[PDB]
């Protein structure tokens, strides 16, 4: 029952952008005002992208702070009968849904629910000051959302396909086969499931007909537009009826782009004043090509002092693995910090020809990535990673390039540990742990995102029989005969690969990181240079092995299923250094000094380069090449064979996983400042790093259209009720 529960004591940070803000110009500051205001407004879009009940919910408790503050609350819960700690529960619930946007943990699709009960939580909602106000819209959003908030059916645990899971992605009668069958069409009409959602309906005869809605402020009224708008017709796909139809999310998008607009007047330069203008077209009209041609712009703006990006970017949430969760954000450029990451750009090339595959697996033209540190002033959407590599689109990492992203003031909040929290090490471990760490995350962070992301070459063939690379003198290192298999028209790293693409590939980055780390040469980038910089790299190892057994948490043992793609990447990772023996890497189960089971991980210094970088090295090529020919049915035997969850001797991992569920450490909410707009200032508003802080930053993140945004998210929900 500690599961889907948020503790009370859970931990929350706020965000250093205090002094990054003050940098900015006047009309920067107008520049990342707009763009932060759009962003916090397409945020909303992920309640409508988590559960059927998460518009409901996050409208619920805006109108409930919206009218007593969590202080003026208090009074009022605690008259009714909730002790102190019953109230907590209910602020920590709360701030759990805003951080997230959902009632669903972005970081292990996870349903969590309020720590009380139901009839408490009834009495504080049905009696609040915005219940005498409001009580026809207060009492209705209660009976809707009410039963929902609190139930733990196992169907409700988890997000997933079929009936054992939850997910607005698709309708609720939706399986994998649906998902499947909807990606073929998809890439046979060359277009793009990034913006879309899919809709499973059966007429009175029970044929199913499939609808593919895009995410866009026009709807199915005829445009300007013809590149999206002669898509929009019936189809008639292998028996089954295909709907191509827009206007998702029509509402909140038509909000973004009016804050898209204006930020365009305040744009820096004629490149930002482009991209801003496809992405307009991208959120008006549904095309991911205007998005495509945006972030083309986007790419070309180098070294900008406010960067930003924004739309469907990501896929992990999706269960099929190609859809993408809406998010956005703006940060200040820190040129102090990014002073280490040019000087890395500079000996990348060099870098990427000491990379275990050869070089016909590599991108032919090596174009200059820009990487810079950045301080983050707003980041909407579910949840914050520490470095992002951009844009996700394949044909752009080879023609205009991409950009690598490292989130300074993020990294802060991270760094923070205390002794007796670390877990599964040993007493001697754990000062190195701390000491190095901080720095030898910046060391796995930046080979990532610039080396491991940005590497590798897809083998694509065109209409006719001609090959982006040559077909008769490339050579699989892993078979002897030459190439057999590619990327043909229209299909992508994630329409092949779909359920596995996003861990795949961060599972590539991961080993790249860590193969790279090894390298004198890097760690001097960085200014170590001596036994500093081999304590750096049994950090950055022991670090990875010790993830990969925290991973455990984020595996569901009855549906064989990987909730978390970055976890089920260590998690191969540390299957593939105890694959290859020789006493690199123990897991001992223990007792703790309370006397609950425990574990221990043990690794050995000596044997890191002798026997971990051979195994991984040997690993890391089987990868890519997996991945350029896109060899799914091997890329699949390959890395569901390692992220293969068995009690097998020596290591019995489901016995370990309850010992790690048991001891498992909740992460950190994060508060994010605001900024408001006063005649022609532009100040900053910051809050308190508590779960009522963190309320408190939502309750004031939309003063204008505070009621108009809960009732444009209520009706959204309430027409797609009928799916789920
Ligand atoms: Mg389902
Ligand atoms: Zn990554």
């Amino acid at each position: 029952d500690t599961q889907y529960i948020l503790p009370n004591d859970i931990g929350v940070s706020s965000l250093d952008s205090r002094e990054a803000f003050r940098l900015l110009s006047p009309t920067e500051r107008l520049y990342a005002y707009h763009l932060s205001r759009a962003a916090w407004y397409g945020g909303l879009a992920v309640l409508l992208q988590t559960s059927p009940e998460a518009p409901y919910i996050y409208a619920l408790l805006s109108r409930l702070f919206r009218a007593q503050d969590p202080d003026q609350l208090r009074q009022h819960a605690l008259a009714e009968g909730l002790t102190e700690e019953e109230y907590q529960a209910f602020l920590v619930y709360a701030a759990g849904v805003y951080s997230n946007m959902g009632n669903y943990k972005s970081f292990g699709d996870t349903k969590f629910v309020p720590n009380l009960p139901k009839e408490k939580l009834e009495r504080v909602i049905l009696g609040s000051e915005a219940a005498q106000q409001h009580p026809e819209e207060v009492r209705g959003l209660w009976q809707t959302c009410g039963e929902l908030m609190f139930s733990l059916e196992p169907r409700l645990r988890h997000l997933g396909l079929g009936k054992e899971g939850i997910t607005t992605y698709f309708s609720g009668n939706c399986t994998m086969e649906d998902a499947k069958l909807a990606q073929d069409f998809l890439d046979s009409q060359n277009l793009s499931a990034y913006n879309t959602r899919l809709f499973k309906e059966v007429d009175g005869c029970g044929k199913p007909y499939y609808e593919v809605r895009l995410a866009s402020v026009l709807g199915s009224e005829p445009s300007l537009d013809s590149e999206v708008t002669s898509k929009l017709k019936s189809y008639e796909f292998r028996g089954s009826p295909f709907q191509v139809t827009r206007g998702d999310y029509a509402p909140i998008l038509q909000k973004v782009v009016e804050q898209l607009e204006k930020a365009k007047a305040y744009a820096a330069n004629s490149h930002q004043g482009q991209m801003l203008a496809q992405y307009i077209e991208s959120f008006t009209q549904g095309s991911i090509e205007a998005h495509k041609r945006g972030s083309r712009f986007w790419i070309q703006d180098k070294g900008p002092i406010v960067e930003s990006y924004i739309g469907f970017i990501e896929s992990y949430r999706d269960p099929f693995g190609s859809r993408g969760e809406f998010e956005g954000f703006v940060a200040v450029v820190n040129k102090a910090m990014s002073a280490k990451f040019e000087r890395l750009v500079a000996s990348a090339e060099q870098l990427l020809k000491e990379l275990p595959w050869p070089p016909t697996f590599e991108k032919d033209k090596f174009l200059t990535p820009d990487f810079t540190s950045l301080d983050v002033l707003t980041f909407a959407g579910s949840g914050i990673p520490a470095g992002i590599n951009i844009p996700n689109y394949d044909d752009l990492r080879q023609t205009e390039g991409f950009k690598n992203v490292s989130l300074g003031n993020v990294l802060a909040v991270a760094y923070a540990t205390q002794r007796e929290k670390l877990t599964f090490l040993e007493e001697d471990d754990k000062d190195l742990y701390i000491l190095w760490k901080g720095p030898s995350f910046d060391v796995q962070v930046g080979l990532h995102a610039l080396l491991g992301h940005g590497s590798g070459k897809l083998f694509v063939q065109d209409e006719k029989g001609a090959f982006n690379f040559d077909q008769e003198t490339v050579i699989n290192p892993e078979t002897g005969e030459q190439i057999q298999s590619w990327y043909r028209c229209g299909e992508t790293w994630d329409s092949k690969f779909s359920t596995i693409a996003s861990s795949y590939e961060e599972c590539r980055a991961e080993s790249v990181g860590l193969y790279l780390s090894l390298h004198p040469q890097v760690l001097e980038i960085f200014g170590f240079e001596g036994a500093d910089a081999e304590d750096v790299i049994y950090v950055n190892w022991l670090n990875m092995v010790r993830a990969g057994l925290l991973a455990l948490e984020f595996y569901t043992p009855e549906a064989f299923n990987w909730r978390q793609a970055h976890m089920q990447a260590r998690f191969v990772i540390l299957r593939v250094l105890l694959e290859a023996g020789e006493g690199l890497v123990t897991i001992t189960p223990t007792t703790g000094s309370d006397g609950r089971p425990d574990a221990r991980v043990r690794l050995d210094r000596s044997k890191i380069r002798s026997v971990g970088k051979p195994a991984l090295e040997r690993f890391l090529r089987r990868l890519q090449v997996l991945k350029s020919t896109g060899d799914v049915a091997g890329g699949r035997a390959l890395y569901e064979g390692y992220a293969t969850v068995t009690d097998a001797p020596p290591e019995s991992f489901l016995t370990l996983r309850d010992t790690v569920l048991l001891r498992k450490e909740s992460r950190k909410l994060i508060v994010q400042p605001n900024t408001r707009l006063e005649g022609s200032d532009v100040q900053l508003l910051e809050y308190e790093a508590s779960a009522a802080g963190l309320i408190r930053s939502f309750s004031e993140r939309f003063p204008e259209d505070g009621p108009e945004l809960e009732e444009i998210l209520t009706q959204l929900a309430t027409a797609d009720a009928r799916f789920w």
